[PDB]
């Protein structure tokens, strides 16, 4: 019942287009067209699913507090659902887009139909996009730092359903809060780093990714910084965060999470930007984020309902 | 004994690093790091072969006129090869540069696997990248202006090898004379042509690729330009082209060709650019290029022999 980007695990590519809604509330035309390329988009996924069972193909539609209002006058806004501009006072590169686009695969071509159609469908008309990345797994599912991403990331459709999904019964039930965050990494800093900083940085054993005991890294490590628990619940939640970038110039890690709550993500960037004791992950010494946005991700019924 | 990019058809990705070799003649330990980088490469090559088959790895370093005095005294310089800066009074966008690698896989994963270790073994001690593109098949190996690319392209290992490698018992045999030349597409202008418009350009039908007959299709369409033939012999070349770059930016063909002489190509690029009768491919009102160069890709034993 959910849009088809939060449950599958381990794909291989993912494009991303972020931007604004051009169409203005009272454009009922313009949103008729809007919503018939939202009903094309899910036709076409299933379409691209059936013929091409091998892509995995997963797509999502997604949308921020500022254009709730405009896209729908009958599905009420997600409580939590609010601008990641609000943390620009703490958090640098924040830049609240209205539409996220997120379409995963294990084939670029396919991945890249249904971003190319889908762009056309709804034509620079209704989508002033902003960004667009074309991410990419790497051999080992390594980010550009060469550790491993994704261990403890929440495997299974049981506890990706419980920390990725609004819970049945309640509103917005099987939609997902969204961040994207894009990095840009300083490797000319990071590789020069001795292994035992490259280790105290991330938490984890470079080559295997076995956690370093919590007794003995840094509170500043990525995994203290990340790793968080509120009144004994895990506040987990499921990235699908891809590499991009050029070899030769400018990459980094395109960083994606959903979430049951926004909270499960805004607490673990406070932790890890200092609005929590004053200290930064260790990690941001090696990498910048330049871009940002907070969405919701209806189910698939209430995407269509819009 | 071909390096590997020449025989092997329908690869799903390619990457494309052109640039300038910052070592001189006279730095022996220079060229001998070079050297050992080089084997470096085979080396890597063929690891990935063996630990992941299905990525069908392909890989070739390829060499300027220019450059050719300065990694070998011992072979021979290609008799063709030439600075393609020399068809720079009629083609637009030539750009020599010294040094091709061009990687080609089925698998994004290995294929970045190995341009990026091999850049970083080379460094920017010894590679100045001025290029490097990220090509991908499309679905239906369709180029972005929606017709299928590589209908007439030679087919198997006896044709490719006949077009594509310098025949055996001559000089520098099995190597390879390539070209590359990056394209920017101007689809905004393609887009609204009515179909007959856009096959009269091409020389083929768009939806089968049925080729148009010559007598009834304009000598300036693009088939017309390129199918040529010399004294009865078909001037076909071994195209390796892959669609790049951004749906809501710049994309367009990364084309490159391998062939068994030097003078094939060029004289599709006087037919093209109009040296030939004055008259210019009709598909240059929809595309531009903007990069160009010329390079001799040593067969296996002469790339390790320099
Ligand atoms: C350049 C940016 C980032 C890089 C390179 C990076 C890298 C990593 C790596 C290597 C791990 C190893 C452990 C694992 O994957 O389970 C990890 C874990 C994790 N990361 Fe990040 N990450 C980045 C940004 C973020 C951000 C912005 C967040 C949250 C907003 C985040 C949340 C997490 C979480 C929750 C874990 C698992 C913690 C646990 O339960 O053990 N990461 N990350
Ligand atoms: C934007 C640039 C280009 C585009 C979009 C393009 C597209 C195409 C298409 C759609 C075909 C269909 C037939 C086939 O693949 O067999 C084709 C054929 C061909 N192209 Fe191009 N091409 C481009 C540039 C070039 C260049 C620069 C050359 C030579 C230097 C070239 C040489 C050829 C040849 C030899 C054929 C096959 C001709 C035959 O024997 O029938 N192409 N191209
Ligand atoms: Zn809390
Ligand atoms: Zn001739």
């Amino acid at each position: 019942m959910a849009q088809s980007t939060v449950l599958p695990m381990h794909c291989l590519y993912g494009i991303f287009l972020e931007g604004n809604l051009k169409i203005q509330k009272n454009d009922q035309e313009g949103l008729k067209k809007f919503k018939d390329n939202i009903k094309k988009f899910t036709l076409e996924l299933d379409e691209i699913d059936k013929i091409s069972p091998q892509s995995r193909i997963g797509g999502a539609i997604c949308f921020s507090s500022d254009i709730w209002d405009t896209v729908t006058k009958k599905i009420s806004k997600p409580k939590e659902l609010k601008s990641v501009n609000t943390l620009s006072s703490y958090m640098p590169g924040t830049s609240q887009r209205d539409i996220l686009i997120h379409i995963i695969s294990d084939r670029m071509d396919t991945c890249f139909k249904l971003a190319q159609d889908t762009m056309r469908n709804f034509g620079e008309d209704q989508l002033d996009i902003k960004q667009e990345i074309h991410g990419f797994r790497r051999v080992e599912e390594r980010d550009l730092t060469d550790f491993i991403d994704g261990t403890e990331n929440p495997d299974g459709d049981e506890l990706r359903t419980q920390y990725g999904l609004v819970a049945a019964g309640q509103p917005n039930e099987f939609g997902s809060y969204v961040f994207t965050q894009r990095y840009v990494h300083n490797l000319k800093k990071w590789y020069p780093e001795p292994l035992s900083v490259q280790q105290d940085t991330v938490g984890r054993t470079k080559k295997d990714s076995i956690e370093i005991p919590r007794d003995k890294r840094p509170i500043t490590s990525h995994v203290s910084r990340t790793d968080l628990s509120e009144n004994g619940k895990d506040l987990k939640i499921v990235r699908q965060s891809l590499p991009y970038g050029q070899i030769t110039g400018e990459k980094g890690l395109m960083f994606i999470a959903y979430a049951c709550s926004l909270h499960n993500i805004e607490k673990q960037l406070q932790s890890m930007f200092g609005q929590l004791d004053g200290k930064h992950d260790l990690l941001l010494k090696y990498t910048t984020p330049v871009t940002g946005s907070f969405y919701f991700a209806p189910s698939k019924k209430e995407l269509l309902e819009l």
